[PDB]
C-alpha cells in the first residue's frame, strides 16, 4: 500500500480524461465519469449491461490498465463479458433508431432560423414529458422481471409485444390524447391557446387533464400487468391436486369407507408426491423462459434415496453404484453421517 514519488498530487481542477487507447471499445473509452463500461467500450455490452445493471465494476478499468490492472487485455474478468463484442461480420442487428417523439408542439419554419415563439405549446410538450410520458414507460417496462411470463406455455402465439405495445403507443394517444391533459391542461390555464367554445370546455381544464391521468398516467395501470403470467418456483404441488383430498377429507366429518379400490389414489400419487415435491422444494423449470426438467430424476434422488445422482454418484445412496472420481470420503470412508 505504497506511494512512492511522493509529490502532493491527489484532488485537482476542471476534469477531461482521455484514452490511453488500446482500443477493445469502439468509442468512450476509459474516462471515469463516462466510465470504463458506461456505454459501449471494453466490456459494456447492450442488451443489458451498462450502468443499468447494479453496479460499474464491470466498469472494465483495464481498457487504460490493460497490462497495469490485468492482464487478459481487457475483459473475462471484472467486467464478465467480452468486450463491446460488436463488429465481425453478421451485420444484421441492433436496429439504430429516431423517433417521432414529438408533443405535437407547433409546426414551424425557418425564415428567421426558426425563433418562433413557443410559449403555451411548449407548456404543454413539458406537461407531456410528465403526464403524457410518465407513467407510459413504466406500462412500456415489461423488460426486466416480467420479461419471463408474457407467453406463458403457449405455442409462441407472440403476445408479448401486443400489451406493452399499448404503452408505446402510449406516446401518440398519450401525446395528442392524454395531450387532451396538455392542450387543455395549456388552455386552460389561458385562453392564449385556442380553447373550444360553450360553457363546458371549461370543466376540460381538469376533465381533458383527466383524460390524461385515465390515457397516460393510467398507463402505469391498463398495459404493464395486463400479460401477466406466473413463473414463480413453479410448483405449489399437491394444492392443484387437492381434489384427490375429496375421498380423505369425506372420511373425517362423516362415517365413511366403501370400496378402498378408490383410496388406492389418496395416498398413492401422494406417494409420488415426494419425487413430485423433493423436485419442488427445489426449483422451476415448468413454464418456458427455457425449460423442461433437469431435475425431475436426474436430480431427485437427494431426499428420495438421498445421494447426488450426478458426476460418479457418492458411495451413500442406500444402493450406490461407483468408486471412481475426486470426492470426499463417503461412507466405507467416513465424514459424518452418511
Amino acid at each position: 500500500e505504497l506511494w512512492y514519488r511522493q509529490i502532493q498530487e491527489n484532488d485537482q481542477l476542471k476534469l477531461e480524461n482521455k484514452g490511453l487507447k488500446t482500443d477493445l471499445r469502439e468509442k468512450e473509452e476509459e474516462l471515469q465519469g463516462l466510465k470504463d463500461d458506461v456505454e459501449k467500450l471494453t466490456a459494456d455490452a447492450e442488451l443489458q449491461r451498462l450502468k443499468n445493471e447494479r453496479h460499474e465494476e464491470a466498469e472494465l478499468e483495464r481498457l487504460k490498465s490493460e497490462r497495469h490492472d490485468h492482464d487478459k487485455k481487457e475483459a473475462e474478468r471484472k467486467a464478465l463479458e467480452d468486450k463491446l463484442a460488436d463488429k465481425q461480420e453478421h451485420l444484421n442487428g441492433a436496429l439504430r433508431y429516431i423517433n417521432e417523439k414529438e408533443a405535437e408542439r407547433k409546426e414551424k419554419e425557418a425564415e428567421q432560423k426558426k425563433l418562433k415563439e413557443e410559449k403555451q405549446i411548449s407548456d404543454a410538450s413539458r406537461q407531456g414529458l410528465r403526464r403524457d410520458l410518465d407513467a407510459s414507460r413504466e406500462a412500456k417496462k415489461q423488460v426486466e422481471k416480467d420479461l419471463a411470463n408474457l407467453t406463458a406455455e403457449l405455442d409462441k402465439v407472440k403476445e408479448e409485444k401486443q400489451i406493452s405495445d399499448a404503452s408505446r403507443q402510449g406516446l401518440r394517444r398519450d401525446l395528442d390524447a392524454s395531450r387532451e391533459a396538455k392542450k387543455q391542461v395549456e388552455k386552460g390555464l389561458a385562453n392564449l391557446t385556442a380553447e373550444l367554445d360553450k360553457v363546458k370546455e371549461e370543466k376540460q381544464i381538469s376533465d381533458a387533464s383527466r383524460q390524461g391521468l385515465r390515457r397516460d398516467l393510467d398507463a402505469s395501470r391498463e398495459a404493464k400487468k395486463q400479460v401477466e403470467k406466473a413463473l414463480e418456483e413453479a410448483n405449489s404441488k399437491l394444492a392443484a391436486l387437492e381434489k384427490l383430498n375429496k375421498e380423505l377429507e369425506e372420511s373425517k366429518k362423516l362415517t365413511e369407507k366403501e370400496k378402498a379400490e378408490l383410496q388406492a389414489k389418496l395416498e398413492a400419487e401422494a406417494k409420488a408426491l415426494k419425487e413430485q415435491l423433493a423436485k419442488q422444494a427445489e426449483e422451476l423449470a415448468k413454464l418456458r423462459a427455457e425449460k423442461a426438467s433437469d431435475s425431475q430424476t436426474p436430480d431427485a434422488k437427494p431426499g428420495n434415496k438421498a445421494v447426488p445422482g450426478k458426476g460418479q454418484a457418492p458411495q451413500a445412496g442406500t444402493k450406490p453404484n461407483q468408486n471412481k472420481a475426486p470426492m470426499k470420503e463417503t461412507k466405507r470412508q467416513l465424514p459424518s453421517t452418511g
